[PDB]
């Protein structure tokens, strides 16, 4: 085994620049990696899967081979959304998968994430593949390779499932991403008319990025809406596991108030059932879970971080205000965009309201979108921990599960370091205008304090 850049290793998942800091030899080293812990743990058969990037056809290959030469039995899935290789192990014969993906970002991006034996890893196990390779401890066997046409089988899977109550028209944008291959043939399945919108596979992404959290890249989905008298637009990421709302009106759909829409009708159905989000998301989401009865949890940002979470706490769902959505009933409890906007069809289909009046109905507050400073990786986590440490807020409810988030009886606001790059990450909502510039004051003046030089820009 070589030595690999460290760099590549993060907290959720493993990613790079092909060429750069991946390359062939690189898949090929964190393949034999995954097929060992999936041995360890007593799981020979790993599913595979890979998104639309230039690079999946070649880099794959490597992966497969890596795994096959652990003696692991690989069922190669092909060119699929990442949920569809969730979905994969999870319903064939093994409970590992690998899936190949750069997500939402530039053309030369391209990484990994991970399912060993039912768990998606974070943090300390994803170290531990590195480690692996440091020590070259990995096993050696003869593998084998199956192909498995798996598409048609989720296809129908959510078909089967869900049940529209009218017809709806419908843009989908897949940016070029992989979530073409299914989201518009699956939602006018479902009972829908669909206007598609960079729906063609394309890894070079020659319109806007596939990343429906940038409110640019869903002008297109916006204008197309209007432009054509649809009842909603939807927004899919890269490689399907994140989805973006657009209303009949243009109005877009921050992911909080799309699980408000959820959590009522999950809780609704199952009383008692606990709804997990993230810390960024609003606080109504505490009153109208447990409004209906359900168990409202709060917890950190992070998509194999919440997998973990539904896991120890039985929730019926979970979402992230990054739009990753989290269906256990139904359904098997990874994050999917798809299969997500599939549940939402079906509950507007019900309403007689439009999208915009469905969802206006939960009312409002003032609230900023996610902001961002940039600090330094030497510094990110020390500055969370002085201010968990020594920061003053005043009269709230103080939450450090993930940074630190104050709730005051008006408002919130917080601040955590981004697991991915060197920033500090912040979000507030307030009942009014003057509480939102309370908070941020607040919150200026603590940073301030750590260091005096920050940017803070509110
Ligand atoms: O970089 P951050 O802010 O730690 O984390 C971000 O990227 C992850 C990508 O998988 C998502 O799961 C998180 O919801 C999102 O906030
Ligand atoms: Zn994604």
């Amino acid at each position: 085994a070589p030595t690999l850049p460290a760099s590549i290793f993060r907290a959720y998942d493993i990613r790079g620049v092909v060429g750069d800091t991946l390359t062939a030899e690189t898949a090929y080293w964190i393949g034999r990696a995954i097929g060992s812990e999936s041995l360890a743990r007593g799981e020979p058969c790993v599913a595979v899967g890979r998104d639309g990037r230039l690079s999946g056809p070649e880099l794959v290959k490597q992966l497969i081979q890596g795994l096959v030469d652990c003696g692991c039995q690989v069922s190669d899935v092909g060119m699929v959304p990442t949920p569809v290789l969730y979905y994969a192990a999870n319903v064939l014969e093994g409970k590992s998968g690998v899936m190949l993906t750069g997500s939402h970002n530039p053309p030369d991006y391209n990484g990994f994430k991970i399912v060993v034996a039912g768990e998606t890893l974070a943090n300390e196990q994803i170290q531990a593949l590195r480690e692996r390779i440091e020590k070259n401890d990995l096993a050696s066997g003869v593998g084998s390779v199956e192909q498995v046409d798996i598409l048609p089988r989720y296809f129908k899977q959510i078909r089967d499932d869900i049940a529209m109550a009218k017809p709806m028209k419908v843009v989908v944008d897949c940016g070029n991403g992989v979530a073409g291959v299914i989201a518009p043939q699956l939602i006018e399945a479902l009972g829908c008319s669909v206007i598609p919108l960079y729906c063609e596979v394309d890894g070079n992404f020659p319109n806007h990025h596939p990343d429906p959290g940038k409110p640019e890249n869903l002008k297109d989905l916006i204008a197309k809406v209007k432009a054509e008298n649809a009842d909603l637009g939807l927004a899919f990421d890269g490689d399907g596991d994140r989805v973006g709302v657009v209303t009949n009106t243009g109005t877009i759909i921050y992911p909080d108030r799309l699980l408000m829409l959820f959590a009522k009708d999950v809780v609704s159905r199952n009383p008692g059932a606990d709804i997990i989000f993230d810390v960024k998301c609003t606080r109504r989401l505490i009153a109208l879970i447990s409004g209906y009865g359900g168990r409202p949890v709060m917890w950190k940002t992070g998509h194999s971080l919440i997998k973990k979470k539904m896991k120890e706490t039985g929730a019926l769902l979970a979402g992230e205000m990054s739009g990753h959505v989290f269906f256990k009933e139904r359904w098997f409890g990874f994050d999917d965009g798809i299969y997500s906007a599939a549940r939402l069809l079906e509950i507007l289909s019900q309403d007689q309201r439009d999208s915009e009046h469905v969802f206006s109905a939960f009312g409002s507050d003032i609230s900023t979108p996610e902001i961002n400073i940039t600090v330094t990786e030497d510094s990110k986590f020390a500055i969370i921990e002085a201010l968990q440490r020594d920061a003053q807020w005043g009269e709230g409810n103080i939450t450090t599960l993930d940074g630190v988030r104050v709730d005051y009886p008006k408002g919130w606001g917080l601040v955590r370091a981004s697991n991915t790059t060197p920033v500090l990450v912040l979000r507030f909502e307030a009942d009014t205008e003057e509480e939102l510039e309370r908070i941020k004051t607040v919150f200026r003046n603590q940073l301030k304090a750590v260091d005096s030089s920050l940017p803070v820009p509110f």
